[PDB]
């Protein structure tokens, strides 16, 4: 089998993207971020805190198919500082015309005031290594995994769009959806992360500097985050940039036409447009405008996030030895 969903941008800025995902019988139809950085799908529900909702929820007790895991627990927070917690139902779950049935299937009972101040998202389907799942006491399986007994390969693939829609497909990989071939790099899942080297980078017209960077392949990560002295190099090249301590980050006037940024993928290169890196106005109408590519000193770990990712064609090659395959497009 396969199935093959689309993603859209939930603003302007390209935030977040969300895919519908069909939950239940009847299906209830949520849209949900999916995220190759954390391993729970849960959702916003019918016992929700009431104050806490603002979304489409799940409600168990309206699906033939629901049945609660007895006794399992969950509770997840992230690098952004969100959270939420609650209890768990197995159901049939679908994505883009794939089916899988008996998935744990997260019901909040509360969540932080970031879920609940952003109407778009309903969720999270988590597509990292079932390693990180939350549920007590024993883990769940995400999607991915359990839908690769059925799928022609064990793959997914992630090609988002630049203020666009894009696609998640599960099960095959579209070859006319990228330009070029695959070029595909070792993954390390002992923190439970799409990890791997990137062999380095280059700034616009500039060299290649072949340093290795470790780091995660992450579609719920807005940003592109990268060493200190690598984001220096780049905004270096970019006249009226600079780090502001109360932005937080690296801002420079919109009004700049930024340079590429190259990374590498073994011999390959991905190529993020200068535009990419203009994540967006500080505010509405400001003549400053964030970065999208920071420091991670902060997080403490490398994050390729959905600014590097819309620039490829991202291969989740999840056979029993993962890998992860980067194309142009
Ligand atoms: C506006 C922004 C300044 C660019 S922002 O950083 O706040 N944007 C958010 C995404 C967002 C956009 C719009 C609406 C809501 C949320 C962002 O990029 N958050 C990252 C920031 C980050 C990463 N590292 C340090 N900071 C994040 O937490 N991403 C997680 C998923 C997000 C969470 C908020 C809701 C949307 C999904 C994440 O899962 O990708 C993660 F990898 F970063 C993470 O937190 N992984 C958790 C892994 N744990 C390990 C232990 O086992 C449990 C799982």
């Amino acid at each position: 089998s396969t199935g093959s969903a689309t993603t859209t941008p939930i603003d302007s800025l390209d935030d977040a993207y969300i895919t519908p995902v069909q939950i239940g019988t009847p299906a209830q139809t949520l849209n949900l971020d999916f995220d190759t950085g954390s391993s729970d799908l849960w959702v916003f529900s019918s016992e929700t805190t009431a104050s806490e909702v603002x979304q489409t929820i799940y409600t168990p007790s309206k699906s033939t198919t629901a049945k609660l895991l007895s006794g399992a627990t969950w509770s997840i927070s992230y690098g952004d500082g969100s959270s939420s917690s609650g209890d768990v139902y197995t159901d049939t779950v679908s994505v883009g015309g794939l089916t899988v049935t008996g998935q744990a299937v997260e019901s909040a009972k509360k969540v932080s005031s970031s879920f609940t101040e952003d109407s778009t998202i309903d969720g999270l389907l988590g597509l990292a290594f079932s390693t990180l799942n939350t549920v007590s006491p024993t883990q769940q399986k995400t999607f991915f995994d359990n839908a690769k007994a059925s799928l022609d390969s064990p793959v997914f693939t992630a090609d988002l769009g630049y203020h666009a829609p894009g696609t998640y497909n599960f099960g095959f990989i579209d070859t006319t959806a990228y330009t070029g071939s695959i070029t595909y790099t070792a993954v390390s899942t002992k923190q439970g992360f799409w990890e791997w080297t990137s062999t380095g980078y280059a700034v616009g017209s500039g060299t290649f500097k072949s340093t290795s960077i470790d780091g995660i392949a992450d579609t719920g990560t807005t940003l592109l985050y990268l060493p200190a002295t690598v984001v220096s190099a780049y905004w270096a090249q970019v006249s009226g940039a600079k780090s502001s301590s109360s932005v937080g980050g690296y801002v420079f006037p919109c009004s700049a036409t930024l340079p590429s940024f190259t990374f590498g993928v073994g011999s390959a290169r991905i190529v993020i447009p200068g535009d990419y890196i203009d994540f967006g106005p500080i505010s509405t109408g400001s003549s400053s405008c964030f970065g999208g590519i920071q420091s991670s000193a902060g997080i403490g770990i490398n994050i390729f996030g959905d600014v590097a990712l819309k620039a490829a064609f991202v291969v989740f090659n999840g056979a029993t030895t993962p890998t992860l395959g980067f194309a142009s497009k």
